[PDB]
DNA sequence: CCACATGTGCTGAA
DNA sequence: GTTCAGCGCATGTG
């Protein structure tokens, strides 16, 4: 037909949310979306990546590929000699092995470069480190001299000057996509970000830098994000495409209520100890009552009411122990609750949850990590390509 | 100075 | 090396 083909690239792919993204709203933009290729080191991204986006993958026992060596079982550090061993020989390995052959995982950031770099790419995505820009850590920013995780954002520069020489212009990406949060855009972080944006003016893009919260995008969840979407600048001429104003969307309001799974077994959390007041609803919808001496953690401290939205589900720690009350008393949003969170299906979740090698812990640490799919399906329902 | 809103977090004992 | 219960304050707006 018509039919465009996408060819995709995820950096810091995590489970796939951008993937997830384009296949959803492919149809209705008759699309056909390809992997052109995704750099994710993260054993249990992975894996749950496989998991979800995999078509006729059979898991058996293998030996892990000789040449995937930098990987993370943690997310942070990279795995030691052991470490490997372990994997050597397993179920787990063949994922890691489909992933390199079948969605060209290059796994580290640092290791890609202009000889394995795809050409031609449609869009690329890079929701880089969070850990050191959000308000929740420790804030160490992304100086270059400091070389923080988040600072892993000027790997994406080194790449693009690279390409940049060796590729044609029509070789180079036609769309990339920025996400990351916040406090992204606090005075202390604005100069970097600034930085960044006039480098990216330097490889030929042009750039719009949105501030989107998911609750305004058919989601129960205040989670407010920054997205740059950069068009390669002759593309912007060729297709006669504009920046649509997405800061002034609101869809219908969600409530929690609306994503819960009915049980009859879950665990309910003793709180008869702790002293609280009403509900009180915040100018953001969220509906919220606080425990008094339950912990010296601010964050930690609020029962949700569920005909509200939630707060920013975080990988770890106190956003990524929600709680909430129903009729059969207060409990955590579970695993599948929070994949539902962050707007994946029940689906995606048991296949996830089928390979029996993430637990629910770590099943919430990459839902926290990832991004609100429908925020996605919006952003790129803006793209234009040419036929040809 | 105050009150209020809110968080893709961090880490050491076991 | 893992793991998660226990732990605080930054960055705002008004
Ligand atoms: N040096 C490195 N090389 C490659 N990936 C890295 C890296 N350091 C961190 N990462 C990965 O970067 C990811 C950022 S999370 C981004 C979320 C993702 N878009 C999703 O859909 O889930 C993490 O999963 C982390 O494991
Ligand atoms: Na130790």
């Amino acid at each position: 037909d018509k039919i465009k083909v996408i060819k995709v690239f995820e950096a810091f792919a995590g489970i796939g949310s951008q993937f997830k993204a384009l296949k959803n709203i492919a149809r209705s933009k008759n699309w056909e979306i390809q992997h052109s290729g995704m750099v994710e080191w993260f054993v249990d991204a992975i894996v749950s990546y496989v998991a979800i986006h995999s078509k006729n993958f059979n898991p058996k026992i293998e030996r892990l590929d000789r040449d995937i060596l930098s990987i993370s079982n943690d997310s942070k550090m990279p795995i030691s000699e052991y470490g490997i061993k372990k994997i050597n020989n397993t179920i787990k390995a063949s994922y890691l092995n489909y992933a390199k052959k079948h969605f060209n995982n290059l796994f580290d950031i640092k290791k890609v470069n202009k000889d394995n770099f795809p050409k031609n790419i449609d869009i690329f995505t890079y929701s880089f480190p969070c850990q050191d820009l959000s308000v929740q850590g420790l804030q160490k920013g992304i100086d270059k001299e400091l070389n923080t995780r988040s600072g892993l954002l000027w790997e994406i520069e080194r790449i693009l000057e690279e390409i940049k020489n060796s590729f044609s212009k029509e070789e180079m990406p036609k769309y990339l996509l920025m996400e990351n949060v916040k406090n992204l855009l606090s005075h202390k972080n604005k100069k970097n970000y600034n930085t960044w944006l006039k480098q990216l003016e330097k490889f030929g893009y042009k750039s719009k830098t949105y501030l989107l919260n998911s609750k305004n995008f058919d989601n129960c969840q205040n989670r407010e994000r920054v997205f740059c979407l950069s068009i390669r600048d002759d593309y912007l001429e060729k297709t006669g495409f504009k920046f649509k104003e997405l800061e002034k969307v609101k869809n219908p309001p969600k409530k929690i209520k609306d994503i819960l799974v009915d049980s009859s077994n879950y665990k309910y959390l003793n709180l008869n100890k702790y002293e609280t007041t009403t509900f009180r609803e915040t100018k953001s919808n969220i509906i919220s009552r606080p425990l008094k001496n339950y912990t010296t953690f601010n964050s930690e401290n609020y029962v949700y009411n569920i005909n509200g939205i939630g707060p920013t589900l975080t990988a770890s720690g106190a956003n990524s122990r929600i709680k909430i009350e129903t009729q059969q008393g207060v409990r955590y949003l579970t695993p599948l609750e929070c994949f539902k969170y962050m707007q994946f299906d029940v689906n995606d979740f048991k296949k996830v949850q089928s390979t029996n090698l993430i637990s629910e812990n770590k099943m919430i640490y990459i839902a926290g990590n990832s991004i609100p799919v429908k925020i996605l399906e919006a952003i790129f329902n803006t793209l234009e390509f040419v036929n040809n």
